[PDB]
């Protein structure tokens, strides 16, 4: 049985329950060489899986895309197939002026600011990691030596408006988001990203284990523009750490 | 001068283009292209490919959007910024009225926002509706096609399982909301189930940008709620050549 | 038998399946004599109702008044009586600047500023005409000579606070619509009137057709005002083009 | 000078700060006749105007049509004019069983299931009548001998599927409003109509004064009413709203 | 036999139909010596629970404290008892500048910004009083010399944010509540407590009769935390109202 | 200055930044008793207020009252006399057959069923917990004996109709809330509380650290009635592990 999107069977994960969910397709190999005997399952759409061992357990790495659709349809297969534990990892923007560029984000709670989160649990419900995988993330970050912060993710359908970016071809930011980036400063709102509403709200509320870890590639409060050793750096650090957290999520 | 954060391409690429055609599959944009003149790879970033060409010696786009609203977003607000004024979507969708058959064509001309990126453009009032012109050439280059061709309201989900009412997933379960919704649209008059087009739509309509929607039944949800891989490609070359021909209707 | 408020039978229809519908009980006559062997049929409340032939064929000619309560009820009694088509005229105030008196607009789709529509669909819904009726209706603007406009239309419960006039009693505008006419304005919107929300959301999710022309004969960003001749030339006009628009119509 | 719709000026009303708006343009002159001096001022749209004098005081009845949104405009214009005290009259259908044909309601709150009192308040305001013209239409309402019930009335933006009723062109009903009516019925709504939402909350928001009371001609619980009671029903509300407004003028 | 959070028992209240429901548990006493043979019957976390006898009729006095949900549980387990009848006094902030420290104010209709209301009737729901209550309360105000001032009354689920106070710890107040005081006050709004909301909706949706009379011990107009001294007077001639409306209410 | 309902100064706290804030006035001493050195500082309405010292740092002891209302108040007018932490101890009633009678809950995040914390953030940002206290409570809770379940909480701001009780004086549930319940269930909830909501919200959004744990009393699913050992052991063990929680908190 090949599931629809992703197209790939149970057999083809040789029995793995947890998977790492970048959002870039060309993360997937990049994170499964991290690991033993990397193995290419398949590419379709924005859907690059791979499979590898951690510490002889078998892992699925599987990219999102980019926004909760598209996620949600790469967590769905995924747990037709068997896995349980979602391990997110993805780039960020800071809006809080003491986190800085190379440094790390664990979500504790997502802003639900998407659509497809609404599509599991109403409005009510929180968008709120499993507090072991949320607890290995925040290890894994901070053995790793970098600066990692705990807190909030405001989560968005949009790259631009729903971000409160004015350099659009419009210019113009409807009336819900103008002044919203102040209002999630002054509520201790530590980011800005794509995916963790739906991702968190809908495992939460799935029967799923999920959590989200970012590397943080630009702060919307700095004038500096961080310099290419920074984001290779940051990028590699990001990927190393998820992988950690799921040896620590394995048993 | 300026490249784009996540389509990778200037202005200059573009080759003063202003209109595209917005697949949702990254592999179906060198097919797009294909069916034009002097097709060239620009671009490949993440879920979006972009290729330029040529209809009737005016420059074209192609981009990929990838799935649902949030994405879709990005590569239009990204290719406006460099010209764009006109997007084509083409894609695949669920029929669910029961005359309706695999291999049909449905024209959009309104869409239920059961989505969440049209809020960033526009209260949920606002109508997720296409441009006139983009409806009206989409219709005659499906017709022109010999394809059956049905005008209407679609339902755009930002999900594929439970905002389209499917129940063969891993818990079965369907949030309240969307309990009952798919009889609800069904005896509504609604003709099919998509991803795109209300934050497609909305966001145009909004932004002094055109924008319409032509889609290929690949299943029927009085049937079934997984689409059949074979009939998938014969739907997809019928698509595109309409959704081509569609742009040629545009460009005058 | 006969509908509760329309005071009609099946039977004084003659046949017709396609209703004109202006919202002014003194316009049913005009437009019925437009037409072939005009006959009056009922007058209650705000509900004028003529019948007319066209082609041969009969036409209903049927009053709404005003606002969107008192045009659900007609809609729903002359579809009880066998009219599948709806034709909405009206005169319209323009919010755009290139929008002109005399000019006709179209509505491709309607801001849903009602409560009526809500009765039918939730809001999601689009308030979207009939597809064939939007046709129909464009050729018959363009083929009369005016200028013509498709696009959305703001449609509102309300003739003062929900189009934001200041002018008033009180001079003030609740929270939700103050600045509106602006966002309107940047969104494309070409103009106010206070039906059509309710009217295409009720035809569109009930098997029927229906669509909505306007002539203009007020800008809300145009000091100058237009003259007598002008503003019944458009009403003249408006009235005519609906009327070809039915003819395109029969089949 | 001249208000857009309702084509009358303030010089037309004679100083009045009252008025009494039925719904039915044909109910105007049959409410302005109960009074002294009635004379019709204008026509257009569903607005009938009429000038009258209850106890030497200029008074103004003018009706509004159905529904809300041309209500709206009634009172907005007639406030522009002066007015300041608005009386809504009619006759309506009960959803409780306890309240017969011949009763008077007289409206303490309205469920808002409308449109056009969210263009003057947010949904949270409450859709109240002012408790002077309240008190003075029970009291007059009382005085004419019929049985007056006070309560909750749900206001419709729809006669059909906004008072679920199935008997339609579709059959069906939007989910918001199905199982509706039993579920106003167990919190003891007493019924349906189509403009109270938007004539309260209009005006408990605008500085003016409104109520509403109406005759009970039909009702949805009860298989059934005799001609006479009918009239004589319709003929006890625009007298008891007449008087009602004699109570509010001292 | 005793109610779950009351601790009291329908023998207990020896034949009451009537509450009086203060919202400070030391205002029952004070209360329930205003009448005939009170009686302590219970005390538990916030509800302290008086008896008396007014006219020779058993009346219950019972605290609230303070809010929509406490409120919400003393209502339901005195109703279980054969409660039908409640009055609400409490203290009240005046936001209309002609409503002095010491008036009185009795609520036509309460404005919802409450969340318990709508755990008893979507918020299209009035939240009116029982007009016998209301009129009761009016009546014996005026009767004891007080100034009295009916209308509308905003009810909200905090002190601070949802009244609109600054003077705060971290003196931000979120969008919704931003400019929230002089919207009210346009509007023709009373006066700011935190119960009126809940009670009245409850109980006109229950098939109970309530009422809300309240003490202006602030204006906000002027300032935003009461003044002490007044406090005592103000809470003084409350209670002497409230009692005399009970006695109204007897039957 | 002292504080408006607490009638307490910030000398009167003697430096304390950390509260333990149980909802019954009535467990505060036997908090605080568990402390050096307790110290009762003021009781006004359900607000009964102690100081402490923990390991000889200063602690304040507050009770809330129940529901969101009462608790936004005493939070707010202890952030002014400079408290930053904030460990809510209370019982519970589980929804869950896996959660028996003597288990122990720290929330990570709760449903939005409340009203107040809307009045601090809107419905879309998450009611979470400070992770350092959700885990000192989860490592205090585990290292007293207890089975400890981390999860998400449904918070109510009414304890019959919204935990969707029929045993009541109407025997009905507003239909927002039928099959709420079960809804709960399916979705993994663990239990039904009245204050977590409105307490992690306006601490998330305030630069307040906030978290919730609670000792099952009863279980809604389960027919078998808890003996009085149990509960009583329970009692105990809740609010050792709260101060325990407490001086992980504090070094
Ligand atoms: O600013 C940013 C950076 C990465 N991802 C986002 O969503 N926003
Ligand atoms: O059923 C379908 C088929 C294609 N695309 C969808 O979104 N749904
Ligand atoms: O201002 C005030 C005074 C008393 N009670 C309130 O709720 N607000
Ligand atoms: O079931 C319960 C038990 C305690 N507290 C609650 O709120 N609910
Ligand atoms: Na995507
Ligand atoms: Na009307
Ligand atoms: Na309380």
């Amino acid at each position: 049985k090949t599931v629809f999107h992703l197209g790939v069977t149970e057999a083809d994960l040789n029995g793995a329950t947890l998977a790492i969910i970048p959002g870039d397709p060309a993360r997937v190999q990049k994170i499964a060489e991290l690991m033993d005997n990397p193995v290419f399952l398949a590419s379709h759409r924005e859907y690059t899986v791979y499979r590898a061992e951690l510490d002889g357990q078998s892992v699925v790495v599987c990219s999102t895309g980019i926004g909760g659709p598209s996620t949600s349809i790469a967590v769905e297969e995924l747990a037709q197939l068997g896995v349980r534990t979602f391990l997110r990892v993805g780039t960020t923007g800071a809006i809080q002026p003491h986190v800085n560029v190379g440094d790390m984000i664990v979500t504790t709670g997502s802003v639900r600011l998407d659509g497809a989160s609404l599509h599991f649990a109403p409005m009510e419900f929180p968008a709120v990691p499993d507090f072991d995988v949320a607890t290995a993330m925040k290890a894994a970050a901070q053995e790793s030596g970098a600066t990692v912060h705990m807190g909030v993710t405001a989560s968005s359908d949009t790259f631009y408006p729903g971000q409160e970016r004015y350099d659009t071809f419009t210019g113009r930011v409807v009336r819900r988001f103008q002044g919203s980036m102040k209002e999630w400063q002054d509520m201790g709102v530590l980011n800005f990203e794509m995916e963790s509403a739906t991702l968190l709200t809908m495992c939460a509320s799935s029967g799923l284990k999920a959590g989200c870890v970012a590397g943080v590639i630009i702060n919307r409060t700095q004038k500096e523009i961080p310099d290419h050793a920074t984001l290779k750096e940051t990028e590699a650090r990001s990927i190393k750490v998820v992988v950690e957290a799921a040896r620590k999520m394995l048993k």
